[PDB]
């Protein structure tokens, strides 16, 4: 099955994911003099105040922290979204070195690590009917770089030697994302896609200009996961990151000036 590496990672994907190969893939670079401030885009309205996180996953790709979404409690408007869109998960990429490790990148520079926070557009339901649709998803993307920790990062750190291994799962409550997010909400948007298999052409994505900083020792233990499951060859959870895709024929538009 498909995964990161020189047998199975993103330049394998098209094979059983031939939308790898469309026209609104993700993620892509952000050319910063190309993009074109849009005075019409709105400021970002991210309301987390309610947020009821319930668990964390190793899902062997990844780890993903999630949220009760049976109600309207952590949703993101505005911006360049019409709508409602309600928050299920949270995961990051990183790399095995901080020279790389985001999937976006900014004039060709990556960052140490890239946080997605996944919400899905209310008007369709659930999460599986809202993939399916070109305004299905709103992701907000988050770059990471290595200096000063990050605070409200350090409870996600502190339970992940409790899933090290694919399938292991933790009790998660109380986690509040909000501490996750930089001063600044300035963001470019653009249509693109899921950054995993299956790839769906879902995503309105909107991804902050402002970096979050994260210590080297909170990374450090993001590169002690395992992609394999307990008892399995160790191969740590390393390089989890798509290149970026090719723009086509899209634009991207940026909220400031
Ligand atoms: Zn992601």
């Amino acid at each position: 099955h498909w995964g990161y590496g020189k047998h199975n990672g993103p330049e394998h994907w098209h094979k059983d994911f031939p939308i790898a190969k469309g026209e609104r893939q993700s993620p892509v670079d952000i050319d910063t003099h190309t993009a074109k401030y849009d005075p019409s885009l709105k400021p970002l309205s991210v309301s987390y105040d309610q947020a009821t996180s319930l668990r964390i996953l190793n899902n062997g790709h990844a780890f993903n922290v999630e949220f009760d979404d049976s109600q309207d409690k952590a949703v993101l408007k505005g911006g360049p979204l019409d709508g409602t869109y309600r928050l299920i998960q949270f995961h990051f990429h990183w790399g095995s070195l901080d020279g790389q490790g985001s999937e976006h990148t900014v004039d060709k520079k990556k960052y140490a690590a890239e946080l997605h926070l996944v919400h899905w557009n209310t008007k369709y339901g659930d999460f599986g009917k809202a993939v399916q649709q070109p305004d299905g998803l709103a992701v907000l993307g988050i770059f990471l770089k290595v200096g000063s920790a990050k605070p409200g990062l350090q409870k996600v750190v502190d339970v992940l030697d409790s899933i090290k291994t694919k399938g292991k799962s933790a009790d998660f409550t109380n986690f509040d994302p909000r501490g996750l997010l930089p001063e600044s909400l300035d963001y470019w948007t653009y249509p693109g896609s899921l950054t995993t298999p299956p790839l769906l052409e879902c995503v309105t994505w909107i991804v902050l200009k402002e970096p979050i900083s994260v210590s080297s020792e909170q990374v450090l233990k993001f590169r002690k996961l395992n992609f394999n499951g307990e008892g399995e060859p160790e191969e740590l959870m390393v390089d989890n990151w798509r290149p970026a895709q090719p723009l086509k024929n899209r634009q991207i538009k940026a909220s400031f000036k």
